[PDB]
Formats: C-alpha cells, sequence, structure tokens
C-alpha cells in the first residue's frame, strides 16, 4: 500500500473569489482560523463547514501570520499597517501600533506567561507584547536580515528564520540572542515550527530543503524530491512527522516516520499553498491562492 492510494483532498470555497488566504492555524476547539490579506479579514472555519468572517478594523492592514493563544484569542500581524492585532475569544478587536514606523510585522507566536512574540521583517528586530500591552524590542545585529516566521522552541526560547541573513535566530526572554548560519548558501529560510521531537523544523525556499536544528544548534537537512518546489510553511503532524507546503510545485510535503519525504500533488490550478496547520483530528489544512484546502490520510 503506497501513500498515493491512501490520501484524499477537500476544498472549501470562500465568499469572494480573490480574498488572499495566507496564514492558517488550528484552535483547540476544533476551528481552523485564517488570514485573508486582500479582503482584510480574519475568518474561522468550523467542524460543520460554517465560515465566520471578521473585518480587520484598520483598512489595507495586509494581515499575514496568526495564532490562537492559550486564552483563545486570535493574534495576528498587520504587516501593511504596522500593528499587532487581537481578536478576543469574545469576538472584539484590539490593535497595537508598533513604536517604530514601517516595521513590517510578519511572524507571530505565543511565548510564556501570555507574552506574544513577533518578527519585524523590515524592522530587523524581534518584538515582545506583554500582558499589559507594553512592547519591548530587540535589534538584530545585521540590517536586511528579514526575520520571517517565529515559533516557541522546546527550550522555551523563541526561534525564527532570518530569510536574507541565511540563518536561524534564537532569542530568550532575557533578550539573549544567538544566530546559526545555514550550511547551504542563499538558502532563504521561511517557515519554522517546533517538531514533536523537540527540535525546530524549517523550510529553505531557495535551498529546496527541509532543515532541522536542535535547541543546541545542530543543523541537518533533507533534500526535497521535487526541484524548485519553493517550500513555504511547515508544521508538526503525528509523532515524528512533519508537513510542509510547496508553493512552487502545488504540492504538500510530508516527512514520514522512516525519515523519507512523500509529496502529494494538488489538483487546484494555481494552488500556490502558503500556510499549513495540523488539526486535532489529524487533518492537514492549508491556505491556497483562492480557497482553503484539506488533506486526509486513510
Amino acid at each position: 500500500s503506497e501513500a498515493w492510494m491512501n490520501f484524499y483532498l477537500e476544498e472549501f470555497n470562500l465568499s469572494i473569489p480573490d480574498s488572499g488566504p495566507y496564514g492558517i492555524t488550528s484552535s483547540e476547539d476544533g476551528k481552523v482560523w485564517f488570514t485573508q490579506h486582500k479582503a482584510n479579514k480574519i475568518s474561522s472555519l468550523d467542524q460543520s463547514g460554517r465560515i465566520k468572517e471578521f473585518e480587520v478594523p484598520t483598512p489595507d492592514a495586509k494581515v499575514m501570520c496568526l495564532i490562537v493563544s492559550s486564552l483563545g484569542d486570535i493574534w495576528f500581524t498587520e504587516n501593511g499597517a504596522n500593528k499587532i492585532g487581537k481578536l478576543s475569544k469574545k469576538g472584539g478587536f484590539t490593535e497595537y501600533p508598533l513604536p517604530q514606523p514601517d516595521s513590517g510585522p510578519y511572524g507571530i507566536t505565543e511565548g510564556l506567561n501570555g507574552d506574544i512574540w513577533f518578527t519585524q521583517l523590515n524592522g530587523d528586530r524581534i518584538g515582545k507584547l506583554t500582558a499589559d500591552g507594553t512592547i519591548y524590542e530587540y535589534d538584530l545585529p545585521n540590517k536586511g536580515s528579514y526575520p520571517a516566521f517565529i515559533t516557541l522552541g522546546s527550550d522555551n526560547a523563541l526561534w525564527f528564520t532570518e530569510n536574507q541573513n541565511n540563518s536561524i535566530g534564537r532569542i530568550t526572554n532575557t533578550g539573549k540572542l544567538e544566530e546559526y548560519p545555514l550550511p547551504t548558501n542563499a538558502a532563504a529560510p521561511v517557515g519554522i515550527t517546533s517538531g514533536n521531537d523537540g527540535a525546530l523544523w524549517f523550510v529553505e525556499i531557495m535551498g529546496n530543503k527541509i532543515g532541522r536544528i536542535t535547541t543546541t544548534g545542530e543543523i541537518s537537512e533533507y533534500d526535497i524530491p521535487t526541484p524548485n518546489a519553493r517550500p513555504h510553511a511547515i508544521t508538526a503532524g503525528k509523532n515524528s512527522e512533519i508537513w510542509f507546503t510547496e508553493w512552487g510545485a502545488n504540492q504538500i510535503g510530508r516527512i514520514t516516520n522512516d525519515n523519507t519525504i512523500q509529496e502529494y500533488q494538488l489538483q487546484t490550478e494555481n494552488a500556490e499553498p502558503h500556510g499549513i496547520t495540523f488539526g486535532k483530528d489529524g487533518s492537514v489544512w492549508f491556505a491556497l491562492k483562492c480557497k482553503i484546502g484539506k488533506l486526509n490520510l486513510n
């Protein structure tokens, strides 16, 4: 029984045909949440297929990454408007303007004690937004680093990709920063996630590899079978498994328990998958160019 026989795809069409679905994440209540950067919405998709749209208060906000916090709030970056957004578990918005202009907030994740961490792609700095709404910032030593995705590592430090510095950054709550150069030149890391193995897993969009970096900084790589796949986002699945989107190949990738990569070919024309998440029931969800996609295994 080969893997290609053992999957099936579903799609969920959206209210308007060109809303820019980008980021996607999963909630513990079973809902999938996503950003729509052209429509300027945050939307949920529930277990019965019902969609609820929320209008981002700031126009032309270019909403990018999002997460569901441990309190059930939806936090997101307003890349175009220089703000962090919050949609409360109750359903009201709060927005937090950044202290320096044109920062380009991008990646977002929850840290400890309710702290919300984010990258500033054009700012070349990392931010922390605390319970009382104070923002603290930390400069990267190189300008044009382009810090992209960010995630909470198994060591409780914040790990992020530096797309153009070709490195993985690690920052602690004390502000102590370390950077780990990638072994592949101009690899251009984008997505990062924490694996169930306790390591950080990332994509190299130009390197055409999946990277793994331990919390002590040891890097290993996996060659993506399809050339020019342009991998974008990445998430842990069940056990040691890892799932990722191939924006350039219209494919979903998977590293299985036997440590080999399986690729799944999507049917949607111009699928161009970006964000990816793993549902509580083992569904693999992803943001396509114009709609939401779902992959299930048998």
